[PDB]
């Protein structure tokens, strides 16, 4: 039985994805085939409605010098964060001498615009190789985890932050209480803590179970974020839905009664209550659809092999680990996975051990099918891969349902 990371309440499981490897550990073909596994399963707190995993992977197993994800590899995301940065420069960072702190700045995808504006800033990025890529752009970065203590250090030496921002980062952090204590110590009395992460509403609507893997500890909703804020002295004052990463919410927290919540907060809370998003029965129905997609996807891939049709994957996403290991998909069904990330090329995917090859290798003669694990990047990827589809190759998607197009 598992205690809620936010409130200490009881977490009831509704989905068990089985033994999983680390999502971003790509081994060389010669490397011995052991690896760390953990049980991936998800539950909902009874008190605060926080959806969360029931086993944590230690932070240092996930975030360290070989973290292979470099945010700046997507043009869509580069544009997304530039705009977010400009939006902040125009609103929250108009002070004299404003200060913005980003938790999980990675290769500096967001902070580059802040630095280029001459605004004082600090990235926390415990993963030293991406941290280094950010410093190369001139960005000020601390190779440390953000938590209560390092936030106190930063308050002490740099004074309060007008904005603390985290993208695709807070949901990676089981110790959200120490984070929030750090925000409390660091943030200006009139500041904002803004974070954006994959949205439970979108996961449930699209049955995108591949959004569940080791680094996604929390699947936030407005209902559970409002509860978490309230419980720590903050308040949810705005929400914005975002289409990136398969569907996200950007949550804006201010200290309690410092600002008036936008109409958008009540409206989303009401949609979720109306749709019974976080009712155990809804989440269990989602889990039932998860199994259906597994069963349909494997039936398709085995049918393809029996009809002599070649299948590869496209995008060696962290997400794809959950798919290949839960579904039992390896090299006998999907021969290679094509990917743009140098640190993942000439390696095997975790658990399933499918060879990863450079995307530049996905070329004539094309395979018959490409299983699109990077389905959140469909438009960006398919625009670069017109020749494949023109030649008659087809994509296999499993979100929101198994289908070919
Ligand atoms: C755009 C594009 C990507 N690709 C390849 C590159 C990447 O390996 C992967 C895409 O991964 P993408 O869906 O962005 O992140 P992943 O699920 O891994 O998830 C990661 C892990 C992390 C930090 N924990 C997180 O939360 C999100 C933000 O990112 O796909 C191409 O080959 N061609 C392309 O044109
Ligand atoms: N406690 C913590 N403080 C700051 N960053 C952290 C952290 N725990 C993990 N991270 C970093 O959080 C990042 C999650 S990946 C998301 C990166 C980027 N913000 C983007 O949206 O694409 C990784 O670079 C990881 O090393
Ligand atoms: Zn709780």
């Amino acid at each position: 039985p598992t205690a809620c990371r936010v409130c200490g309440g009881g977490v009831q499981e509704f989905l068990d994805l089985g033994r999983q490897p680390l999502s971003d550990r790509f081994r060389k073909p010669d490397e011995l085939d052991d690896e760390f596994t953990y049980r991936l399963a998800v539950g909902r707190c009874d008190s605060c409605e926080m959806v969360q995993l029931t086993e944590e992977v230690p932070r240092d197993l996930m975030f360290h010098e070989v973290y292979p994800y470099h945010s700046s590899g997507s043009s869509v995301m580069r544009e997304h964060f530039a705009m977010l940065a400009r939006d902040f420069l125009a609103t929250e960072l108009t002070g004299p001498d404003p200060f913005i702190v980003e938790i999980g700045c990675n290769d500096g995808i967001m902070l580059r615009t802040i630095q280029e504006a001459g605004v004082r800033h600090l990235g926390f990025e415990p993963s030293s190789g991406v941290a280094a890529k950010a410093r190369e752009k001139g960005i000020r970065v601390r190779t440390d985890f953000f938590e209560k203590a390092t936030a106190d250090d930063v308050r002490r030496t740099e004074g309060p932050a007008n904005v603390i921002y985290a993208a695709n980062t807070l949901c990676h952090i089981p110790y959200v209480q120490s984070v929030l204590e750090g925000v409390d110590a660091l943030l200006a009395p009139d500041g904002v803590f803004v974070f954006e992460d994959p949205y439970l509403g979108d996961i449930v609507a699209k049955t995108s179970f591949d959004q569940i893997y080791d680094q996604h500890f929390f699947l936030f909703s407005a209902t559970s974020v409002q509860g978490m804020a309230q419980r720590c002295g903050f308040e949810l004052v705005d929400v914005q839905r975002l289409p990136v990463h398969g569907g996200e919410v950007r949550y804006t927290l201010a200290r309690q009664g410092s600002r008036t919540p936008s109409a958008a907060v009540a409206q989303l809370l009401a949609a979720e209550r109306e749709q019974e998003l976080s009712d155990m029965a809804t989440l269990r129905a989602f889990a039932g659809n998860v199994v259906k997609i597994r069963d349909e996807l494997t039936a398709l891939l085995h049918r393809l092999r029996a009809e002599g049709r070649s299948v590869v994957g496209y995008g060696a996403t962290a997400k794809s680990a959950t798919v290949t290991n839960f579904c039992g998909i390896g090299p006998d069904l999907v021969h290679s996975v094509y990917d743009t990330t140098p640190d993942k090329q000439n390696r095997l995917t975790p658990g399933a051990h499918i060879p990863v090859r450079p995307a530049s290798a996905f070329s004539d003669p094309y395979p018959d099918y490409a299983l699109l694990f990077a389905w959140n990047h469909a438009e960006e990827i398919m625009a670069k891969e017109q020749e494949f589809h023109q030649a008659g190759g087809r994509w296999i998607l499993y979100v929101p349902e198994v289908h070919i197009r």
